[PDB]
C-alpha cells in the first residue's frame, strides 16, 4: 500500500557535515545548511510536519543508517551514500546528488592519484580512512584486499589534523565537501587524481515504506524545477581560500 | 514482503537505442548492446529465466513505460529517465547511469546554445521534440511555458530524417547516446551548447515490487565493482567520423 505525507509527522535524522548540516552553538543548537533548506522545500510541497533531530556527535554515516533501521527515525536526509551494504537493510530514495570521491592530502605531497596507493608507494597505515564511510569499504575491496590495515578515523576532524600533523599522507572524501572544505577552511589541504566511486545521495527510508512514491514524486520535481540545483550552488559555490 | 528473483520468469521490455539495445536483421532478429549484456550479468547472478521483449516500432518511452503499468512487462531496461510522472506510476531500481541532455543540429545551423532556443531565435515549429521523452518535458518547461508548439518527432529515425532534411533545425537528444550518433553514425549532424537536464537512468519495476531490494542490492554491486563503467566503456567509447 501507499500514502501520502500530508500531517504526517516525520522523524528526520540529520548529520553534522559542513555545508550540507551546519551546527552552531547558541544555550542552544541551530541548524542551517543545504539539508535544512532541503527540509523546508520537500515540508512546503508535501506538508509534512518536520521532527528533525541532529544525530549524536561521534555517529557515523553507517550508524545513521543503523539507526534509521532499528526505528530512531522515520527518514534521514544528508550526504548519505547510496551503498549495496546498506540497501540490504534500508531502502533510498531517488538521488538528491550524484557523488563521487577524491583523494585528500597535504599541498605539495607527492602523490600522482590512485595508482600511488595501489602500487604500494604509501604503506597501507599511511592511508586514513574514517570508518563506517562508504570509503572504507571502497579501500577493503580496491586497495587491501579485505584487509583492515588503513589507518582509522573516527571523525573528518581526526582526518584533517592527522595529515596536517603528517601521521597520514591520504584520505578519501566525497568531492562535494571536500572541495566545500579545502576551498573554504583548510587551505594547506588540496585534492589530487581522478574522481572514483561514482555514486548517488539519497535519503534513507525503511524497507517497503508506505509513503515511498510521495517522497520520490517530489525529489524528482525538485530536480526538474531546478531546486537541487540551485541549493547546490547557493551552498557550495564559495571559494574563500587565497 | 520481499524475495528473490531465482527461477522466475521475467518480461523484461527493451526499446531499440543503439549501442543500448541493437536490433539486427538476420535470415529473424538479435539484439546486442549494453541493455543484453547487464541483462547477462543480472541473470547470471540472480538466476531469473530473462524473456526479452522488443517495444514496437515508433513506441515511445513514456509509451514503454505506461505499457509496464498496465501489465504487459514485468521490468524494463534501457536508456529510461527517471521523472516525477513516470514515478507517479511504476517505480525505479536504482540508477544504472548519469545523463544529461544536449543540443542537436545539422552542421552549419546557426545555432550556438540554448539561449537562441529560449530567445526565440528559431521558429517553434523547427524545434523538433520527440514525444514521449523527458526532452519534451524539459521543452514545455523552459522553452514554451507550456505550450505544445514544437514539430513532434516519432522516433530517433524521425529526428534524424528531419535534421538532414532541412525539416527542422534543432532537437534535444540524451548525451551518450547523442555522442554515439554524432561520432560513428551521422557525422554531419552535431552537438553544442552546454549540457542540461542532469537526470538519471532506472531500471523500470512495478511499484511496490516483491523484488526490488534483490534488484537494487544487485545494481548496486555492478556499479560499485566497476561492470556499469566496464560495459559504458566496450559499447559507448568509439568514433568513426573523421
Ligand atoms: N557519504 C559518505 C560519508 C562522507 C564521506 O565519506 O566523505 C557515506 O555515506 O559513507
Ligand atoms: N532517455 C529518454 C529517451 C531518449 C532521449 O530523449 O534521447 C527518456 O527516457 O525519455
Ligand atoms: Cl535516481
Ligand atoms: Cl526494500
Ligand atoms: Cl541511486
Ligand atoms: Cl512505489
Amino acid at each position: 500500500g501507499s500514502a501520502r505525507l500530508k500531517g504526517i509527522t516525520l522523524r528526520i535524522g540529520v548529520i553534522e557535515s559542513v555545508p550540507f548540516t551546519i551546527v552552531a552553538n547558541v544555550n542552544t543548537t541551530k541548524l542551517t545548511g543545504y539539508v535544512l533548506d532541503l527540509i523546508e522545500y520537500l515540508r512546503d510541497k508535501m506538508g509534512f510536519v518536520a521532527d528533525v533531530q541532529l544525530a549524536p556527535p561521534n555517529t557515523s554515516y553507517t550508524g545513521l543508517v543503523l539507526a534509521l533501521a532499528n526505528g530512531d527515525y522515520d527518514i534521514a536526509i544528508g550526504d548519505i551514500t547510496v551503498t549495496s551494504a546498506r540497501r540490504e537493510i534500508v531502502a533510498f530514495s531517488n538521488s538528491i546528488s550524484d557523488n563521487s570521491m577524491r583523494i585528500l592530502m597535504r599541498k605539495g605531497t607527492l602523490i600522482d592519484g590512485m595508482d600511488d596507493l595501489k602500487n604500494g608507494k604509501i604503506p597501507y597505515n599511511r592511508i586514513g580512512i574514517r570508518i563506517g564511510t562508504a570509503g572504507e569499504d571502497y579501500y577493503l575491496r580496491e586497495i587491501s584486499g579485505g584487509s583492515r590495515n588503513f589507518y582509522p578515523l573516527k571523525s573528518r576532524q581526526e582526518m584533517y589534523d592527522s595529515l596536517l600533523a603528517g601521521i597520514i599522507d591520504v584520505s578519501f572524501m566525497d568531492i562535494g565537501t571536500a572541495e566545500y572544505v579545502t576551498n573554504n577552511i583548510y587551505c594547506n589541504l588540496t585534492l589530487v587524481g581522478e574522481d572514483f566511486d561514482k555514486s548517488t545521495f539519497g535519503i534513507v527510508t525503511p524497507k517497503e515504506w508506505l509513503y515511498a512514491k510521495d517522497l520520490d514524486v517530489n525529489i524528482l520535481s525538485l530536480r526538474e524545477t531546478g531546486i537541487l540545483d540551485n541549493l547546490k550552488k547557493k551552498w557550495f559555490q564559495t571559494k574563500a581560500c587565497p
